[PDB]
């Protein structure tokens, strides 16, 4: 964290609790990074921050939902291509997530 918790940020924390009951186990920082990536989709083409591979699964499903909801405009095939580049950056740097 390290950032003030606004009413909107507090809602996400409660949402994460419900996700845990559904069977989700990810770091809280990953949730904050998720919002940053979404803003990078259009607002800033360049990416910034390390993305956890475990959370990547949620992004793939979340982005797919937005695609059908709106279309390729919100998340086109560029999202997958850009993610492929990120996978290499994180894959090159060894990390120790929750497990292994």
């Amino acid at each position: 964290m390290g950032q003030e918790l606004s009413q909107h940020e507090r809602y996400v924390e409660q949402l994460k609790q419900a996700l845990k009951t559904r069977g989700v186990k990810v770091k809280y920082a990953d949730l904050l990074k998720f919002f940053d990536f979404v803003k990078d989709t259009c607002p800033w083409f360049p990416q910034e921050g390390t993305i956890d591979i475990k959370f990547w699964r949620r992004v793939g499903d979340c982005f797919q939902d937005y695609y059908n909801t709106f279309g390729p405009e919100k998340v086109p095939v560029t999202a997958f291509s850009y993610w492929n580049l990120i996978k290499e950056l994180i894959d090159k740097k060894e990390v120790n997530p929750q497990v292994m």
